[PDB]
């Protein structure tokens, strides 16, 4: 159980084999997630707020054949992330697998209107740069 504070934190449970519970609290927090092979070992993010927080998914994305390398620009990265990161209300998946379990204080309404729809997006970090990926369904 790894808890931030009211500022802008960076939270990480480790490149481990165990469930951690991650809570960002106020502020715009980055949750760094590890890729596991056992989907039962993935972390819980208790309070992801899509209008503020972000997910660093580099570790889940880098081992996909053809992932963008050191010479990629932000349009190539955007195209890759669009194809590979599936964002829905309460879920984020890579390769059909959940990156994390999102807990009951999460909110995927990034824009503050219409609840959660395809107009909403999440902030995804790949190689220390940030991208907005829309809800796709
Ligand atoms: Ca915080
Ligand atoms: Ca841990
Ligand atoms: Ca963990
Ligand atoms: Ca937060
Ligand atoms: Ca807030
Ligand atoms: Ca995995
Ligand atoms: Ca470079
Ligand atoms: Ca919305």
């Amino acid at each position: 159980t790894l808890i931030g504070g009211q500022g802008d934190d960076v939270l990480f449970g480790g490149d481990d084999s165990l469930v951690d519970t991650l809570t960002g609290l106020e502020g715009s927090d980055i949750f760094i997630l590890n890729d596991t092979t056992d989907v039962l070992n993935i972390d819980t993010i208790t309070d992801f707020n899509a209008a503020e927080d972000a997910l660093d998914l580099t570790d889940l994305l880098t081992g996909i054949a053809g992932s963008p390398g050191k010479d990629a620009d932000v349009d190539a990265v955007t195209q890759f992330l669009t194809e590979n990161v599936k964002v829905t209300d309460g879920h984020v998946k890579v390769g059909g697998e959940d990156v994390a379990n999102f807990g009951s204080d999460s909110n995927f309404d990034s824009n503050g209107v219409d609840g959660v729809t395809t107009a909403d997006s999440i902030k995804v970090i790949y190689n220390n740069e940030e991208y907005s990926i829309n809800i796709d369904g």
